[PDB]
């Protein structure tokens, strides 16, 4: 704690005795009849007044079917109005929301539902069969938003419930409200506990204050094509958008053609994106078949854009201001944010990662010594503030090695801050693999591979890739006499995992390089 970095923006007032829903919808009356949630795929619309009232009904409904304060509700849905209504609804009830990609496999879903100890599952009928077995066998209530196969509940039982019967709840600021899963700096997916105070803090750091880090014009329309089941989109787009009363145009499924049409149609002006989608948008031959002049800002994150794409986007969307931010689930998840988006913008440099958010502290430590480093000195990025997670669910050791004794969250990312307080990420210490912006845990794939009868050891590492950034490859030690082939192993994994967790190549070896403790020498592997 010698060299401590902060935002170039002054600290602001942040409520510390308010529940998340009360905070994000605090200034509802100024725009109560204004559009809040718009479903770009079917035109559904919910005004601000509609969301506030329905949230309370969802709370009454949840109670009615037995969901109590502290209970975990699992969402198995695509980005949508229903997702937000279920979330805000759970927040009003004092319940917790955990979410998973609807494209997950039954095994992945059951594991998630089991670990999170979800009492209720909300999804769509086209995904019902993937939870059908697990459901009955675990006495977990299943609910669908469209049809209601078998005996599962319908979502109108929550949205149409009597608000007057919404239970009386005393939400404490330190009560958990969001439970996203993340592998963190090492190992298997773990439950990240995010509190009311934590999230309110994070939203405030991004959009509150006389000179907000992210400024909104009254005519702005923010796009939500990023997945709501990932906290980054639910926070930076939905919660932040609601907080400032902006209309949010949601896209359940990404399709270049429709998106461009939607941008002209609804006058989309703020486009939150990740490198992969931005790259798809940039390669579109139909950019001139649509009026995209309403676009004034391309907000990127999740992974680096790269100098080339950065230049490409800047060239193909001269009407918009391009900027990049940086987040990590356990951090709330926003750590740094592009100050070129502030009401009174600051200059930013190419490749920049943004500036550490206000009402927070950031330092850079020598991964070895642990000493704090000064400007322009690469090291591990650490952040501290009320916005970071409370810890991992039922996993004290994990928490203890991610958040140190002085409250600093260790990201496992290597970067440095320059004289202009702009953060630059240059390397990654943790084993985390990111394919298409999605997180892929080597330990998870490794466990699946090793469970195979003909495999005695395995290691999964990231292989640099143009289209996805990193593709997972696997080094495998076959058991004696095994004649299993690469394709046979790859299909073995593919059947059990969601699309982005497929291993692209299998390299057979006689032994996985390991340190005395058993830690895989991953750089030793990558070095190959
Ligand atoms: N702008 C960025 N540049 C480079 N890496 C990033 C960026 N944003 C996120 N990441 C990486 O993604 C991790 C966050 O993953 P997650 O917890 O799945 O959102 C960070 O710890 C980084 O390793």
């Amino acid at each position: 704690e010698e060299f401590i970095f902060r935002s170039k923006l002054p600290d602001i007032y942040i409520p510390k005795n308010l529940p998340l829903h009360s905070y994000v919808l605090e200034n509802l009356s100024n725009h109560s009849s204004k559009p809040c949630l718009i479903n770009g795929a079917n035109g559904d619309v919910y005004t601000y007044a509609d969301v506030e009232l329905t949230a309370r009904r969802v709370a009454s409904g949840l109670n009615k079917i037995g969901i109590q304060q502290g209970d975990v509700i699992m969402l198995f849905l695509p980005s949508s109005p229903e997702f937000v209504l279920a979330f805000l609804g759970a927040s009003h009830r004092g319940a917790i929301i955990t979410a998973a990609n609807p494209f997950s496999t039954p095994a992945e879903l059951a594991k998630h539902a089991k670990a999170s100890r979800a009492k209720l599952l909300i999804t769509q009928a086209c995904y019902y069969e993937k939870v059908k077995d697990f459901a009955r066998e675990s006495d977990v209530k299943v609910m669908c938003v469209d049809s209601a196969p078998d005996g599962c509940l319908h979502f109108s039982e929550l949205t149409q419930a009597d608000e007057n019967e919404a239970p009386q709840v005393d939400i404490s600021p330190d009560d958990v409200v969001a439970l996203p899963y993340s592998s963190g700096t090492t190992g298997l997916p773990k439950g990240v506990m995010l509190t009311h105070k934590g999230l309110i803090t994070s939203v405030a750091q991004q959009v509150d204050g006389d000179n907000p880090n992210l400024y909104f014009h009254s005519e702005d329309v923010i796009l939500c094509v990023l997945p709501m089941f990932h906290i980054y989109a639910l926070n930076s787009i939905m919660l932040c958008g609601l907080r400032v009363g902006a209309p949010i145009l949601i896209m359940p499924k990404f399709e270049i053609g429709s998106l461009l049409g939607l941008i002209e149609k609804y006058k989309v002006s703020i486009a939150p994106v990740v490198p992969p989608v931005m790259m798809s948008i940039a390669k579109s031959p139909d950019l001139d078949k649509h009026d995209l002049s309403s676009l004034r800002m391309i907000k990127s994150g999740g992974a680096p854009l790269g100098k080339e794409l950065e230049d490409t986007v800047r060239a193909k969307f001269p009407q918009a201001r391009l900027g990049q931010g940086y987040g990590m689930t356990e951090a709330g998840p926003v750590l740094a944010m592009c100050l070129a988006f502030a009401k009174e913008p600051f200059d930013i440099k190419p490749g920049a990662c943004g500036t550490v958010v206000r009402n927070a502290e950031m330092k850079i430590v020598d991964p070895e010594t642990g000493a704090s480093l000064p400007r322009n000195q690469p090291g591990e990025i650490c952040i501290r503030g009320d916005q970071i997670m409370k810890g991992y669910l039922n996993d004290p050791e994990a928490t203890s090695r991610t958040i140190d004794k002085e409250g600093w969250l260790h990201t496992g990312d290597i970067g440095y801050i320059d004289d202009d307080d702009e953060l630059f990420i240059v390397d990654r210490l943790k084993e985390l693999i990111k394919y298409k912006g999605f997180q892929v845990a080597p330990a998870e794939l490794e466990a699946l591979l090793i469970a195979h009868p003909e495999i005695s050891d395995a290691a999964v590492v990231g292989l640099k890739d143009e289209d996805a950034g990193e593709v997972p490859v696997a080094f495998v030690v076959k058991s004696e006499k095994s004649q299993a082939t690469e394709d046979e192993i790859k299909q073995y994994i593919s059947k059990q995992v969601i699309f982005y967790k497929r291993i692209k190549r299998v390299f057979f070896i006689e032994a996985i390089p390991k340190a005395p403790s058993g830690k895989i020498l991953r750089k030793n592997l990558k070095e190959k």
